[PDB]
């Protein structure tokens, strides 16, 4: 992703003005090469107009170039552009806001397993490996980049991700259908084995557990359903035939006629067409937002790094689990033990961020 | 469902543009009949028009033409048309966050439902069967693709979704209701006869399955309400009055006048209304959004396959909690058995997606 | 309600042009009484002009007429109608999804209370019945069909939906409020009663039942909020006012001028305006949305039919509690008792729809 | 607030046409000081620019009216108004979704706290009274209307809401902050040593109770953080510097100047524009309603009644927790004791609202 | 933040007029330099139009005036303005959403972790400090005004929101990843060591407060993700191009050309452009509502005060499970403790709020 928080947190002068010089993930790299193209086309039209047409043809062509110019209308396309770009955006969120984290679930693997020696640290290992397998299954059928580093299910056993048993016993199912729900189901199994047998103290605290790994089977369901169904082709084909017939319009209608003919419109010849080039770049980088919205798992400069989500998390959840359990700090007394108001002190270069308590909007009155 | 998310990953120079030559599913299916009754009547007006009228009255056809042309108006007809399909996309997409998937059931069927035997696997194979019973009698009622391959309650008791028994009880209830409501039922009896038994361990886990079961109740009756309430007629027989009253303007008024009278706008004759062919694209595959995604549950191209879940799902839970139950691998020593930070290696063809951690956008300040 | 939904499942050449011909619930019927007065005031303005006012009169009515057209616009109109049924078609569809069903309520009542006999029997029949009777007295207030069918509290006595015991004790309150809250402080009570004596086995079934019926008190309370505040009538008064102030201006304005004038715009004269009556059906039967759909409990045809729904609520609450209580149908083995991979039979209709598995967007590659 | 919910429960000929004719919190009522001043400065100038001004400054006020012609566009000041009254709305509802009503918590307090004597019906009455303490306490801080009720803190202990002892407590914390949050952490000191005593059965209904209590705070910090962050005064200023600038345009240039000149547009003089008070009314009407909404806690006419909630909660709560206490209605044997399915009667008025059940939109076919 | 609510209470006469003459967080204040560079350029062009260009030059550049008239349109603009500003501004609001308060927690560590001593003081005062940590370290990442107050992790020990030993422990994992999720890990594992030795007494009170602690995860690490992952520079650098490039059009173009030439449009010179700075000013602060809610943890006027927060917390939270545990005031009868409709009593100066109870919208008919 493009990240740009830091340089936007006030609203100076010339804030927003200075992001309109950055080439990664921008318009001028997104649009750079259908640029090019309208180009060569609007000055290989002046140039056969100008010279090839003899003179009987110049009056139909600009007859011509006078009726491609009533249907150059902003409204109809700047209504599709804006009611399909808030669906894609909504999209491109919720899809975000379904990647799994194990974080909910390393602090009660963390907490309610017990035991400090081997058997407990084999298990707790074991049973946080196991949903990170799955997280790693559904992104490797989605994310281009993650499919790109484990193209074939012996790769995860040559990273770590797997085991050669499991892998032996995941190929002994025969079901012609996706295999990202299998170690869900050998994480409830391992489960009650612990809990039979004095590792897990309640059935409460199972239940818990049972309840956190189901969550996270309903994101990666979601994440899956997101995937596998998208945005019609009818309603994506209406935008790019709505964008498509106006720059043709203007190719044949925005050209600068001769003139000797006295329109009520055109009396001047510019050489560049200035103020088309910036409708151009504007109708374009709008379309482009969704070009590049929808599909976020990809390889562009504006979708989701998911190839680093997966290897934070493996560290994060195996040491949290196996190295951080019933290993506290010291317990000691604070600072203020026997303070009533603690008045932690202010910096000198953050003096004016002192403020007083709100007490209400009808304090004054 | 029609998918080409893996055609537009990337934003490329003609990610969009060659998805303009797809016929399946396309704008060129859906309004291939809409169109040939436009041309044809355009060319009978104009052939009649051109020789059937005589003098007199071709001035009167181009004084009704001069008047069917103020209006053509663009801003209403691109209003309905934009606050129409945006409720019509959310019920669309709400209709299938409602599916029933047994997914969080059958991993705790399989995992608190205890015995390795006889009435052990026949207890769990019908806990898991009065589900999908369940399902399928919702989507048998509102899917027409499920209704055609189950036309009768004796089909399903052929395909094995249901028993000769349940289906003479299912009969013997006298309501002039639909019955979609009745496995629920017999779940929760069931349920709590296996727990008078010893077969659930703790009326913690029972209740836990009540919670289940009753979500699932829950998106079947979403379901049924959103078949049963549909978007109002006034609502939808207004926005058909608006794309049809804009065509049959521009059939008598958009038509190539005599250039002998010197109109202000119309002074040259072109056999072919390019314009307005491009018009008409436009303005009704917009329509044609709504009129395919107003019921998902039909036989089109982008409506919901619903005979393959209902198969997916008869498979998986039978194989879920009957032939994985407390068969799990074996539990060995990981890879990074002694390493506090795993670095998992990265392919060739995946070098360029390695990036630092991101450590708050106040980290450089 | 109107349902149409087997009618537009598939995009066909006539789906959506078949249901102009529809008179129920329609735009021709909810608007048939404010046409007729437009066409008279119209045609009386006409002949006024034409014959009453005299020559002099006559170029002070055509001043006026040429005044009132330079005020007929389409975009403030088009804007206040589509924000505002927006809005109402939320809200609309909102109190629907607010409409208790004791559906995860009678699940749990025929399950966990046990005992098959009378006091048993009795006991769950009363808890059950607490709950439609809350419902039946929250409709009572807002629904107009349903407060002609109960006019009054000894109504619900004769009905069966009530006692003699009940109506004297709801009788003897003495506050100055609305009793709709009342059943559900007598189930709590009641359903501790009969743990207190063995009917219930665990305050975990007894919380899991008073956490369902919290629910369904706040689902009452959200459609009394919902009937109590309304949709403020400064905002109401703002979109009546933009629709007849237009109209009015067409009134006297889209009137056909003596053509001997030769002005700019009118130069011919039809005897009808058929391009003013289509604007008017469609610019009022989009404010016929929001006055039909502003209150949904009311006697039209696009209303909910909430008299069928309390009506179906009683019998199935009552079978699923009373008749229906440890009563299942005998366990049996299934078809694919000793099957991997059940492959049910697609019938000769429905050969069509056979499909493979989804393997991910990123298999192919 | 307005209720007008039983004037449009059916879409007659009358119904939206007959609420034109309200004084009570619309149009004419919100906006009557601001149409004055508009009239009175539109005739003034009217005056001035007919007698006061000379024959050469006749023509610069005519060119000056022509030149604030074309600056009157009607699109970009109908999508500010239009935006911000959408947000204003939602916030607006979402402020009333958060009021906390204690119906959820006293059902619960009746029924898990036992005990039929004194040190029963105190500790219950005490806990049914903490809470409704923290509502009126953070009410107090927000709506004008209850803090001129309780001017100050003796006002509550005058009122019988409060203690001597509670109110010497809660003075002696020491701390600059509002106390809204104090009976919020009495509550569960209280519900804790009720438990330490044998009052209350169960840890599983102690922790219920202390679930049902964390609701409330949620509700209550919502409409302390809605209170305290408004919309931004910067989107506050900019709709109301372009509904400022255009009756300032309209005020000299929507003027009937001199018909002997001749223009394209002017040439009739009529007193009164008629054409210009609707424009006025319709964009002002829009305006006051966000001026209305903006904060629904003062003393409008569409304002919500706190001081009847806090009137309503006091008397039902201490009715539902000290004397409906284990007193519940006879248990009888009820009408349809032994018939399967009931058939309550239907009156003579209500006799066309009989339907039959729905059978899922598959049937006919 | 700014506070208007209690400005804005009721809609009288110059509620909305009298916000126009704010300084502080206001439009003159964020568009003061914007607005001197514009005049400036205008000024200068004018002068050299005026004087430095010869009579033939002066031909070209009004030519050049007219060309760039036609491309001055005003809804393409405020359509991009306007989609923009409604998703910034959810994310605004949600952003503020997902702040933790340790309300719902202090409660909990107040009740439930028992015993009046050292080693109870101790452990509470510990577990409440261990959430707080966590706050101010997901907070020192995001908001600028609180990094300048703690630039380095030494500071959090001086300030009395750490201990040595946890911050020697801290730096002893070798993680090269933010930390802000060490503090949630050390509060389980405390917690559990606090019920092995009975200060909690039940599993179910454990999970509870495990449940608690998890929500707070959830909101951190959605403000981590809201601050990681931005409104992507394409979406940015369009809206940004769109108001741009109309200015630009406004500087040549909206300049009073010669009189002498009657031109349809021009024919009047005023010296300053009114009705331009107008436009500028409606135009400008709608982009400056972006700039300024684009991050909402800056040091703007309008930015959320995240140092007061972090200050407020620390002492409630230390009060309430500290000074407070075991400690209620006595219980006492109350007033209305023998009357059944209690009546709390009107002032004088709010007596006009007294309203009778809602009895339905059908009571009347
Ligand atoms: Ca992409
Ligand atoms: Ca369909
Ligand atoms: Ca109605
Ligand atoms: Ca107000
Ligand atoms: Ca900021
Ligand atoms: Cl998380
Ligand atoms: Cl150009
Ligand atoms: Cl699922
Ligand atoms: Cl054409
Ligand atoms: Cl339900
Ligand atoms: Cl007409
Ligand atoms: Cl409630
Ligand atoms: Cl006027
Ligand atoms: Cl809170
Ligand atoms: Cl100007």
């Amino acid at each position: 992703t493009i990240t740009y928080t830091n340089k936007v947190a006030n609203a100076r002068l010339g804030s927003f003005s200075s992001l309109l010089l950055c080439w990664r993930g921008s318009i001028y790299k997104l649009l750079y090469g259908e640029f090019l193209v309208f180009i060569f086309l609007y000055y290989s039209i002046r140039g056969l107009y100008r010279m090839v047409l003899s003179s009987d043809q110049q009056l139909l062509f600009e007859k011509l170039a006078l009726y491609c110019d009533s249907y150059i209308q902003l409204i109809p396309i700047s209504f599709v552009l804006g009611f399909y770009v808030t669906l894609v955006v909504s999209r491109w969120w919720s899809q975000y806001e379904n990647l799994p984290w194990p974080d909910r679930l390393m602090i009660q693997v963390s907490s309610f397993v017990e035991g400090k020696d081997e058997e407990g640290r084999l298990l707790r290992r074991t049973l946080i490996r196991y949903a990170i397998l799955g997280q790693v299954l559904i992104l490797r059928s989605i994310s281009t980049s993650v499919y790109k580093r484990f193209p074939t299910l012996h790769h995860l056993v040559l990273a770590g991700f797997m085991t050669h048993g499991e892998h032996k016993q995941l190929q002994k199912l025969g079901l012609p259908h996706n295999t990202f729900w299998v170690p869900w189901v050998w994480f409830a199994n391992l489960s009650m084995k612990a809990y039979l047998g004095g590792r897990i103290r309640d059935t409460v605290l199972l239940q818990s557990l049972m309840n956190e790994v189901c969550t996270l089977r309903t994101q990666c369901g979601q994440l899956y359903a997101y995937d596998w169904i998208s945005i019609p082709l009818v309603y994506t084909q209406v935008v790019t035939v709505a964008v498509y017939s106006f720059f043709l319009a203007c190719l044949i209608g925005r050209q600068f006629l001769n003139p000797n003919k006295d329109y009520p419109g055109h009396e001047m010849d510019l050489v560049v067409p200035v103020f088309t080039i910036l409708q151009f770049l504007f109708y374009m980088g709008w379309l482009k937002v969704a070009e590049q919205l929808i599909n976020p798992f990809g390889e562009d400069d504006d979708d989701f790094e998911t190839n680093w989500i997966i290897d934070r998390n493996l560290q994060v959840s195996l040491l949290s689990v196996d190295g951080m359990h019933q290993n506290l700090p010291p317990m000691e007394r604070d600072m203020y033990w026997n303070e009533a108001a603690p008045q932690p002190p202010y910096t000198a270069a953050s003096a004016r961020s002192r403020r007083h308590s709100f007490m209400g909007s009808t304090f004054n009155i």
